[PDB]
């Protein structure tokens, strides 16, 4: 019999992931779960034929039904215009979905006992939440060709005095300057999503800033987090035996390095962008990392794999050659989206399914069945032999059958 | 029989490091090397006595004689002005010496094979250089208390052809905003010290930036490094089988994590401050890290331990309790200073001494004779027993006695 799974927006995507995506639904999901499924094809073909409007449609569909699961999509560049004869160099679907939904993106590992990390001691997930707006990413930067002054000026709407600050007087030669900003409302959303994510996963939360030097800019993030914590989350944190602390970024990267893991780490835009590439690598393959967008509203979530379409593997797949692409990240996109769906609907049976699929995936790996990327974590890439791993399809077949066995009890 | 070691400027310091400093000189340096020493007591009491003049004097002496070796010093805060009745909250001696000399600080680990790192494969040194100036550290930040526009502006010295960059029109509520800059001259210096360090150590060099988004601000860093490489350093790198490449920060932090080590990593101001704490902890104890200032002139160096005065340890020492403070970093401040003295004076015998003391230090530890911090890296802090390590004095006595053995050869 089939579990009543509810409403979910489903976004098909490109290349290697698209093939894996279909295998996941066919073999892992639809056999066990009936869904009020709203599909939008964000394949690059159907994106061009609708002028990116299927993307905006899907973002709004997530806003309406609250749970989005998305396959990796090609982000058009020049090479990709030539490739598909694209009418316009369309923007990142993730950029467009983020911008429409708001929210913070959090990256959580999938951890298996028999797969060594690069940071030996990481035994639990370090979940980085990256504040997705402003700072360096909406900066206004320029070359300073020669002598002159760079000033920054605030002009109040309430009539009162314009303020002008000298940033630097270039007396000889030139250089470089920029302005950047953040927005109180965005910082509050970032805060809300981080507090909520910590309360739902059951881990403490740390915020990193550099407020020792950026006393006003970063002080603001620190103040906003503290004041939201105090008036809206503190007592749930203590009832759950969790805490919230602000840290200096220099202390935090050191603490994360020495940690066992088991915490949420809210990062500023740039720090999240960098520190999450470090942490993912410290865990191992990107095939073991999801990327989940969590809106401030408590309700709306969008889940994907942290990696891309895996073009290189797709090229070999197009040539009739062997592939071993890790599907775990795509699977946990499904399971983590489904678990959130189940939390919204109070659906014990769906929560039970999502968790059992995670367990089947981990157990199957723990038993010796794994893709090449994972075999390389054990032996070192130069020593992997063909008998150490399964191809993509053998691995999915195995997971599909172990799942079936696990679901019978 | 003594080695003529030449001219060295020596700077005494504070607390636990100060005790260790004297021991190093008495037991490891002075029995073997005669020096034209120029001593300066940058202990906290003497800085106060001379209104921080001894710090400026020391820095002018480094300028004159080209090599400096410095013990860890107290940076005054409120609590410290109380402790010593300081007539003013004196500036960090590091930042006073750095501003006077120019130069870029580079951090290099000491690696022993029986001491595990936190990061698996790190087997060779990852030497981060930090651009010492500008960006966040000389920025102009402020709170935006309500609606209004923020604009940053460049006005050429002749007062003509002003360019205004709108950073944000804050329509509802407020936020935060910032102007920052860098300077061509400073960036060139940074490039020269990085290229020189790479060619002296015999490692390749990477420069990390975020030029995918900061196209003008960071492309300037990239362009300047590239034009100084192509004009002045390329043929030397090629003769030494060594390369220079620019990397995106996101790629670099991932590369470093996956690496076996063995490169110089030039970082921008903020990235250097952050990633060097991450890397230091990835290696283990701070007692195994030095911090060497290298001036663009090719000639002038200042060496010290990357750690501080180890105040916690010093308190135990002041109450007549046993202490175990790693002196390796202070020793490598002396050996790396003396090697640079040797390079400048073409002093084979001094060069031999420096390297032998480094070897002795590593071998002693590799043979099981070590301080508590290192025993903690092997066993885990909670599992360390007294018999797993040596106390400070026992450890120095053992080095001094292995050193004497090695010098008979
Ligand atoms: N959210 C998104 O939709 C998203 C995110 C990132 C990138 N992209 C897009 O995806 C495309 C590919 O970009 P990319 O090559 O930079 O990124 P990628 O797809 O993440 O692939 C980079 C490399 O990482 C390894 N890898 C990644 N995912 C893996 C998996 N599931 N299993 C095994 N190995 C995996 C592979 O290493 P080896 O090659 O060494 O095997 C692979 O070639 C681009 O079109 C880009 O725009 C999309
Ligand atoms: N370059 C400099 O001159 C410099 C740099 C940094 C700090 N400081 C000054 O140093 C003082 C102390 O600052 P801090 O306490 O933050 O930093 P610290 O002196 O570096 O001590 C930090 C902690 O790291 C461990 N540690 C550091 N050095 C060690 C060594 N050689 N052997 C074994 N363990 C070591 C100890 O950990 P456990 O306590 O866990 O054992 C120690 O308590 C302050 O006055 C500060 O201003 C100076
Ligand atoms: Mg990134
Ligand atoms: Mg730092």
């Amino acid at each position: 019999k089939k579990i009543s799974g509810g409403s979910v927006v489903e976004m098909q995507g490109d290349e290697m992931t698209r093939i894996i995506w279909e295998l996941i639904k066919e073999k892992l999901i639809f056999p066990y779960v009936e869904l009020d499924l709203h599909s939008y094809d964000l394949g690059i073909e159907n994106r061009d034929a609708t002028n990116d409007q299927v993307t905006k449609d899907a973002a709004e569909a997530i806003k309406k039904h609250n749970v989005g699961v998305k396959c990796a999509t090609i982000t058009p560049d020049e090479k990709r215009v030539e490739e598909f004869k694209l009418k316009q160099m369309w923007k990142s679907p993730n950029g467009t979905i983020r911008n429409i939904l708001g929210g913070t993106v959090f990256r959580e590992a999938i951890i298996c006992k028999n797969i060594p990390r690069l940071v030996s001691g990481w035994v639990k997930p370090i979940i980085i939440g990256r504040h997705a707006y402003g700072d360096q990413y909406r900066a206004t930067d320029f070359v300073v060709p020669g002598p002159g002054k760079v000033e920054i000026t605030y002009t109040p709407s309430d009539g009162t005095q314009k303020v002008t600050y000298l940033v630097h007087n270039f007396e000889e030669g030139g250089g470089v300057a920029m302005g950047m900003y953040n927005q109180d409302k965005s910082i509050e959303d970032f805060a809300h999503s981080s507090f909520q994510m910590a309360l739902s996963k059951g881990w403490p939360l740390y915020l990193s800033t550099k407020n020792t030097i950026l006393k006003k800019y970063d002080g603001r993030f620190k103040d906003i987090f503290q004041e939201i914590y105090d008036k809206q989350y503190k007592s749930q944190f203590e009832a759950q035996k969790i805490w919230y602390e602000h840290r200096l970024i220099d202390d935090m990267v050191a603490q994360a390095m020495k940690s066992e893991g088991g915490f949420i780490w809210a990062c500023k835009n740039y720090d999240g962008d960098v520190q999450s590439d470090s942490v993912a690598q410290g865990y191992g393959s990107l095939g073991m990392m999801t990327s989940v967008l969590v809106c401030p509203d408590g309700k709306t979530v969008e889940a994907e794999a942290a990696h891309g379409t895996v073009t290189r593997h797709y090229r070999m797949y197009q040539k009739g050659q062997e592939t071993s692409t890790n599907p775990i990240a795509s699977i946990f996109a499904w399971t983590r989206g489904l678990a959130h769906r189940a939390k919204l609907d109070n659906n014990k049976e769906l929560a039970f399914f999502a968790n059992a699929l995670e367990e089947v995936s981990i157990e199957t790996i723990e038993a010796g069945f794994m893709t090449k990327d994972l075999a390389a974590c054990i032996k070192g890439l130069p020593n992997v032999q063909r008998s150490d791993y399964l191809n993509t399809f053998e691995f999915m077949d195995k997971l599909g059958e172990n799942l079936k066995i696990k679901l019978a009890q």
